[PDB]
């Protein structure tokens, strides 16, 4: 009669300091740094703090046994080891993995961190052979793609495309083929590596291969955000910075719903209108993957998550505006939410 994991009470939290942080990073493939700022002396801070704890408690049990440690550092009694690390940022979680660090901005919840360390844990290249699995690969578009065709993993081509992966992993996904019926089919030349933005079907080549790490790394940072992008919990807050001005277009759609599904169709159909138009960036919230804060959603912005919804939010400001869609009626075409978001874009409203 099968459960499920529970913090066993059993702490696995270390307690870095200057004497063990070396044997530590030793100790562990990846290894998970909570930095943070001791609690206020009041017992609601103490209380708050100590409920937190339990997310990465339960986070280390389950992971215990995949060479995943979690360790704690105080912003002040570790200060010397927090400056020696590179961690700068109060409160927030780094994670290492041999030569690579990782800021933790997604979802503080065990089942998203513990998402994210398995993915972390994962190579950062997969290899596509054969055409059943190239066929499969076209059918994922949710996220940007990197896939190149080399000679081999001894390739010197392929290793600068290997250390570009470690260097956006596990938020990027790359793969290689070395085989030359795989890349026939995508068009690809030997050391070509294409780029498929999120939500698009047709690739941009990057341009003067062969590619040296200096050159895909600078391209994938040129081209990181995607017309339309998925916010997904494990990289939720990045996402949402990494915006020029603090407005957001978002749209609410689930796309396990037909309603839903229809508007993420029409999302994608602005996007593919849009493929000359840099500026253009639209934030696709599936409220299926957010239950937790589905009713602040609804409550902040005054829209109900059961149907589809776009809207612009000016985080400066701290307000937003929301379009009217009548329950009555067919959604909106992809121009009319191009030439809505234009008209609020460019400033509108006033009433009696
Ligand atoms: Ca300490
Ligand atoms: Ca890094
Ligand atoms: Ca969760
Ligand atoms: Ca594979
Ligand atoms: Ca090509
Ligand atoms: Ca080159
Ligand atoms: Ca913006
Ligand atoms: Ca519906
Ligand atoms: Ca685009
Ligand atoms: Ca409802
Ligand atoms: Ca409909
Ligand atoms: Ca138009
Ligand atoms: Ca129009
Ligand atoms: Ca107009």
């Amino acid at each position: 009669g099968l459960d499920f994991p529970e913090y066993d009470g059993v702490d696995r939290v270390i307690n870095v300091n200057a004497k063990n942080y070396k044997n530590v990073f030793k100790k562990y493939e990846v290894l998970a740094l909570l930095y943070h700022e001791p609690p206020e002396d009041d017992k609601a801070s103490q209380r708050q703090f100590e409920m937190e704890e339990l997310i990465l408690e339960l986070a280390a049990q389950v992971l215990e046994d995949k060479g995943v440690g979690f360790g704690l550092v105080d912003s002040e009694k570790d200060a010397a080891v927090a400056k020696k690390l590179g961690l700068t940022e109060v409160d927030s979680m780094y994670v290492f993995k041999g030569d690579e660090v990782i800021e933790y901005d997604g979802e503080f919840s065990a089942d998203t961190i513990v998402e994210f360390l398995l993915d972390v844990l994962e190579d950062p290249v997969e290899l596509i052979e054969g055409e059943r699995e190239l066929q499969a690969f076209e059918n994922i578009e949710d996220e940007i793609k990197l896939i190149g065709y080399f000679k081999s993993k001894d390739s010197e081509h392929y290793k600068a495309f290997e250390d570009a992966a470690e260097e956006f992993h596990p938020y990027i996904p790359f793969f290689a083929t070395f085989d030359s019926k795989v890349a026939k089919k995508l068009t690809l030349k030997l050391n070509e590596i294409d780029f498929y933005e999120a939500f698009m079907e047709e690739p941009v080549t990057i341009p003067d291969k062969p590619n040296s790490e200096e050159e895909i790394v600078n391209f994938v940072e040129e081209h990181r955000r995607s017309t339309l992008r998925k916010l997904k919990p494990e990289s939720m807050y990045e996402t949402w910075e990494d915006d020029m001005d603090g407005i957001h277009i978002v749209a609410f759609a689930e796309e396990a719903d037909p309603d839903g599904f229809e508007f993420l169709e029409t999302l994608k159909a602005v996007a593919q209108d849009n493929t000359e138009n840099p500026d253009l960036s639209i934030i696709w919230i599936d409220p299926d993957d957010f239950p937790l804060l589905v009713p602040y959603w609804e409550k902040t912005f005054d829209i109900d998550l059961s149907a589809p919804q776009i809207g612009v939010v000016n985080v400066t400001d701290a307000d937003s505006v929301w379009m009217e869609m009548d329950d009555e009626e067919d959604l909106p075409s992809a121009e009319e939410l191009e030439d809505w978001l234009e008209d609020v874009l460019e400033g509108e409203i006033n009433t009696e």
